[PDB]
């Protein structure tokens, strides 16, 4: 935290001349991010604190390796070790929370890792069979309120799913999603017209 304060106070007088130590400063962390499968929590913390810049990761392929490591940390054999104990002092839970957390500071490109990340977190919640507040809903709320323009259309394109509605109604109430809440308050009538027009097409899931 102290060196992050030093960087954010010292990079106001930025220059182009740093071009060699960037291939040596953030290089061991990005090499740690590779196919190693053993990531640390303060390593991902320092990766986020370095990821608050806009240089040297202009290629958005860090997200593909992050989703590969996330899928390799939400396996079945490692979640079998999670069986029997709690869900806040375990190391894979902290690692998955940090991996989801450093999706918040990704470059603002066309986020094709929205649907994959949302389905993976909802499948991870369904696989740990918890239907209430979960450890990795706060970093996902910090991910969702940042962009928050395509997630409203992704929500409006999927309203027949009960679990997505419960997930979003739990996300919006969090104080880390203050701008996703006002994005939903101006779209209640669209939800009204959707549900009213889609009741008589089915008439078998009307209580949902």
């Amino acid at each position: 935290n102290t060196t992050y304060e030093a960087l954010k106070g010292s990079l106001a007088e930025n220059s182009k001349l740093p071009k060699e130590l960037l291939q040596n400063g953030l290089k061991p962390l990005l090499m740690n991010l590779s196919d190693h499968q053993k990531l640390t929590v303060p390593g991902l913390d320092a990766l986020s604190k370095l990821l608050e810049l806009l240089i040297a990761y202009f290629k958005v392929e860090i997200g593909r390796k992050l989703l590969d490591h996330l899928t390799a940390w939400c396996r079945v054999e490692v979640l079998d070790t999670l069986f029997g104990q709690d869900l806040a002092e375990q190391m894979p839970t902290k690692i998955i929370v940090s991996i989801i957390n450093i999706f918040h500071l990704l470059p603002p490109q066309a986020d094709m890792f929205l649907n994959d990340l949302l389905l993976k977190v909802m499948l991870l919640e369904r696989k740990l069979r918890l239907q209430l507040d979960s450890p990795f809903r706060t970093p996902l709320a910090r991910y969702l309120n940042r962009f928050h323009n395509p997630v409203t259309e992704y929500f409006k394109k999927n309203m027949t799913l009960r679990q997505l509605v419960l997930f979003m109604c739990n996300i919006v109430q969090r104080p880390e999603a203050k701008e996703l809440a006002e994005d939903f308050e101006k779209e209640l009538d669209n939800f009204y017209d959707f549900y009213i027009s889609n009741i008589p097409k089915n008439q078998v899931r009307v209580v949902s």
